[PDB]
């Protein structure tokens, strides 16, 4: 797994998953790898 979340950060879809956890789950949503 590379950095691939840094996208993340910009589209609140999985961003919000830093609010109470931030971890992955969210950005696997929508991708897979992480």
């Amino acid at each position: 797994l590379e950095p691939k979340r840094e996208v993340c950060e910009l589209n609140p879809d999985c961003d919000e998953l830093a609010d109470h956890i931030g971890f992955q789950e969210a950005y696997r949503r929508f991708y897979g790898p992480v």
